[PDB]
């Protein structure tokens, strides 16, 4: 009978390729279906062009593929409409904001699988040996704290440690952490939701050269060669006071045989200021079936399994990923191996969104240009205040008749 072939996340990121390979293979045991699981590169934006080659082709050889939550507007195209096989009672149990997200001009192009949110991850242990009591509010004392202990930590021997690790490659993943820097400044959302293209502006400017006096001082010099998984297994091994990354680097760090499990802590990344907002990019994964798919029903029954409260479930407990149904956040089982889930609740609803919706099909394009802006700031080349103008610019071309 049909082979139903997916390809969706990443084996180069964490455990999320081998579980979601795990998850198609439950479904295809419970079903009697035969599948295959089609494995992709680590960064989303790679994921991207390598999908749009079958997508170009109207390629029938994968029936369904795990979507960053700012695709729909460029896939829409390339997905089958799910509104049909659906009730309005079934999709109602995930977060409407993320429903919405996902329909593109009526056309329910995914299912929401996992939610998304930048946090920042802390050294607990290390807190408590040089005197504080909570993590940083603000980047200043994120800034003072990582000076003071990386002070310490090489006196005492450890010149592999470092204070800050995030995501500096020019990739999406920097867009991610330039947009939570901007906000948290209480520069904008670099093209807001309205369409204006704000982030020619101080705190933007401020924001970026911030970053800037991180590299080689607080952070490594390498950070501009960094993604999720490079900063992850400097802060995983040890070697970083702060890390800034997604939920579920947490699982990975408390795993047996992490030097670090017991002694983090998350919370929401700091701000400027009491009065900027907090800031955390909104992100996860969708999924979607092939417009190019032979077997459609067989399809959507897959994509209804990986969606399902189960599945979910062992996706939050397992690999300490976001739910997409509200219901999950109140699951005994969930909280208890997750309370942060609770604590931060608030902090992931409260996502900031990349401007996805306002750039529509043009996303990837102005996220180009954003993480190659940001990305000039971060290596030294431009200032902030000259790569804010180029951005604007960029982005004024990029979207002048959208
Ligand atoms: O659960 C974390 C996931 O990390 C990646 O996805 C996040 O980071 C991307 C930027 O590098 C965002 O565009 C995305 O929205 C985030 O969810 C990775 O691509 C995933 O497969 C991981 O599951």
């Amino acid at each position: 009978g049909p082979v139903i072939r997916v390809a969706g996340d990443s084996t180069a990121v964490g455990e999320g390729g081998r579980w979601m390979k795990e998850m198609v293979e439950a479904w295809g045991k419970k079903t009697g279906t035969r599948v295959e699981y089609i494995d992709s590169p680590a960064d989303t934006n790679d994921r991207l062009a390598l999908y749009q080659q079958y997508w170009a082709a109207r390629s029938p050889d994968v029936d369904v593929y795990m979507i960053d939550v700012i695709w729909p507007g460029i896939v829409a195209p390339h997905a089958l409409d799910l509104k049909p096989y659906l009730t309005e009672a079934e999709l109602k149990e995930f977060f409407p904001r993320i429903v919405q997200n996902n329909t593109i001009r009526g056309k329910l192009t995914s299912l929401p699988f996992f939610t998304d949110a930048g946090i920042l991850y802390y050294r607990k242990d290390l807190l408590e040996k040089y005197g504080y009591t909570s993590p940083p509010r603000t980047w200043n004392e994120l800034e003072q704290m990582a000076e003071r202990v990386m002070e310490g930590e090489r006196r005492a021997g450890n010149r592999d440690f470092w204070g800050f690790v995030f995501q500096g490659k020019p990739y999406e993943g920097l867009t991610c952490d330039a947009l939570e820097w901007i906000y948290s400044h209480g520069g904008g959302r670099i093209v807001e939701p309205d369409g204006t293209i704000s982030v020619n502006n101080g705190r933007a400017a401020l924001a970026l050269n911030r970053a800037h006096g991180w590299v080689g001082r607080i952070a490594p010099q390498g950070v501009t060669s960094y993604a999720e998984e490079e900063a992850r297994n400097v802060w995983q091994q040890g070697n970083s006071l702060f890390m800034r990354n997604w939920p579920y680097a947490y699982a990975l760090g408390q795993a047996e045989g992490s030097p670090i499990r017991g002694k983090f802590g998350v919370t929401v990344l700091p701000k400027a200021s009491a009065d900027a907002p907090n800031a955390a990019t909104l992100g996860g994964f969708q999924l979607m079936v092939s417009a190019y798919s032979r077997y459609p029903k067989e399809a959507v029954d897959l994509v209804k399994y990986l969606a399902s409260y189960e599945v979910q479930k062992d996706n939050a407990v397992r690999l300490s990923r976001l739910p997409t149904r509200p219901a999950l956040y109140t699951d005994r089982d969930v909280l208890a191996r997750n309370p942060w889930f609770r604590d931060l609740l608030p902090v992931f609803q409260n996502a900031v969104s990349r401007p996805s919706d306002v750039a529509g099909a043009r996303y990837n394009q102005v996220s180009e240009a954003i993480w190659t802006e940001v990305h000039s700031v971060l290596t030294g080349r431009k200032k902030g205040e000259q790569a804010v103008r180029d951005l604007e610019a960029r982005i004024r071309r990029i979207l002048r008749h959208h």
